[PDB]
């Protein structure tokens, strides 16, 4: 139970990296970055790859500017607290199409006509926060509990949370903002990084549906 | 004989990272950004440590954002033929003061009010090129070669060449023009990224001087 999917379809905004951890372990790192017409709203997404199918990729060789389609999961980390949400693949495809590109002042790009979305399926892990813009539209985050299986070395079950943030807006914030602890609700939208005073990858929504309790 | 020297003052675009290479060693990447008054014209640079110094820099713990000071080497790197020059770097320094950013769509930022100067001494590797604008701005680029000595595993002197391109403009061009293979000469400017049809770090001279054959 719990759904974590999210698919993008945008242009390395540079050349890739392959990388390993102090451990030893492969890590493959892109920015996969779009604008999808939904104005033209800009995004940049970190999407990393482990192990050897982070070996595998950077045989692909990609760079900067191609197009890729990517599906892949949302990662919560947390360290010493602080957190982040991230990207994860296990693969990339290139596009056979070339893109649309918008070059940054860093050398980034960029992909024109991109695609950007989440689903996640979860349980709210508190309240929800209620605000308004001074304009009077409501803006409800939401905190969500989504719960991954895994088997570890000794071939017992665990579980693993990823704590996904969502942000909704006008009608949807309204709808939603009866939910409590523990509700378990499906979200789907677009992945954005939000910057606050620090960064945040969060989901913002474009439909919400609350699951029968 | 032979000089290589950067000097960056600039912002860390984003948060610098700490990994390994695949035998194990740390590296430390981070990407300096600035721009100088001299139009303001943005630069981006990639800065590398390695090593235990790696390690100590991480622990400085330094954010995208904060503002630096960066005393470095060029480095050329050659693979399979392809090459790239990049910033070495033993350490920054963190500004205490704080900087004026400019932010781009890809969340990174650059300081305004940078500082970026290169000296280089070596000697010329072939014959330049001298091209002209169509409004007859004379260009040439000239590449030169960087040696550096060093000691491997076994205690015997190596030598290590870093081949440098830098582009001088108008009357430094005219004046340089003559240049031929094996001529010593020095090099200051500003370190830049030029694309082309591909990237390359080159360094646009301020200040040439041919030295005694």
């Amino acid at each position: 139970r719990g759904m974590n999917h999210v698919y993008l379809i945008g242009a390395l905004a540079r050349d890739p990296e392959l990388r390993y951890t102090g451990n030893g372990m492969a890590v493959f790192e892109a920015t996969v970055a779009g604008e999808d017409r939904v104005r033209n709203l800009p995004w940049y997404h970190r999407v990393s790859i482990l192990g050897k199918p982070a070996e595998w990729q950077a045989e692909r060789n990609l760079k900067g500017g191609d197009a890729v389609v990517v599906e892949g999961t949302l990662e919560y980390r947390q360290w010493e607290k602080r957190s982040a949400v991230n990207v994860k693949a296990l693969r990339m495809e290139q596009l056979g199409t070339q893109p649309e590109l918008i070059q940054d002042a860093g050398g980034g790009v960029r992909m024109s006509g991109a695609m950007n979305e989440v689903l996640v399926l979860g349980n709210v892990t508190r309240d929800p926060e209620i605000r308004y813009t001074p304009a009077g539209d409501a803006v409800l985050s939401l905190s969500i509990a989504v719960n991954e299986n895994y088997q570890d070395r000794q071939g017992q079950r665990q579980e693993k949370v990823h704590y996904i943030d969502a942000t909704l807006w006008r009608d949807l914030a309204e709808n939603m903002k009866e939910l409590r602890k523990g509700d378990p609700v499906m979200i789907m939208g677009r992945l954005v990084n939000e910057g606050w005073t620090r960064n945040s990858t969060r989901v913002e929504a474009t439909r919400v549906e609350a699951l029968a309790r």
